[PDB]
């Protein structure tokens, strides 16, 4: 689709992600330019899944402990789209449940920022 | 113009941004669907500008003392559009001196996300 920018308004989509240590779940998530790789809620994970230790740099400062790497792939299917997005390695929101489609999903997805 | 996206390369633009405070100076700024908004760097400033405390959220985390509130509206200038985006108001980073085009001025130049 064609998604206009607002302030007010998240440019949102659901999206199936599957983590492959559990079900896939269809989530909620925000549509983000400025994220390098994407998010998903540590909710998504079987309980005893390996996980690696990471450090992130955010707008509020460096976090040591909010976000982990996967170990697996993780596989997104959007509405739209038949193909999965397959992606290497994504961050894991270990508390505040973001979940944050970055630009490693929007390049397999062909995604363009448009300003007229 | 069409901006692709790609997790190893910022989605940048220029931008001459006019604080109001001193002349207007060109910085070079990520372009970010996830950003609320806008953020300017306080070196734009001169020492003595009245800014407001604000409470901002990012990946970082919650704080108080990063970013502040511009008093005056900002002014915009992409090179591609030759009117003027004017923020009412905008964050200023006060700590690492980041510049991010949110959709506060996505809006204003009628930015999309294009999704095939
Ligand atoms: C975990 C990933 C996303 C790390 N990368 C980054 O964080 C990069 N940024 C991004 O990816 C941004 O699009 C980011 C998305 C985000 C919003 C709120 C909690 C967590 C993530 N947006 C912000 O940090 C922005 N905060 C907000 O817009 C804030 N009002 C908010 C609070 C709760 C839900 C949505 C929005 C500002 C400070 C730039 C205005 C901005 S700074 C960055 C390093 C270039």
């Amino acid at each position: 689709p064609v998604i206009p920018l607002d302030p007010a308004r998240r440019p949102v989509i659901k999206a199936q992600v599957d983590t492959q240590t559990s079900h896939p779940k269809t989530i909620e998530a925000l549509l983000d330019t400025g994220a390098d790789m994407t998010v998903i809620p540590i909710a998504l994970f079987s309980s005893n899944t390996p996980l690696k230790n990471t450090s992130v740099l955010g707008a509020g400062g460096q976090t040591q402990d909010h976000f982990k790497l996967t170990s697996l792939p993780v596989l997104i299917r959007l509405p739209f789209r038949t193909t999965p997005i397959v992606l290497t390695s994504c961050l894991v929101d270990t508390k505040n449940n973001w979940a944050i489609i970055g630009r490693d999903a929007l390049q397999q997805c062909q995604g363009v920022l448009y300003l007229p």
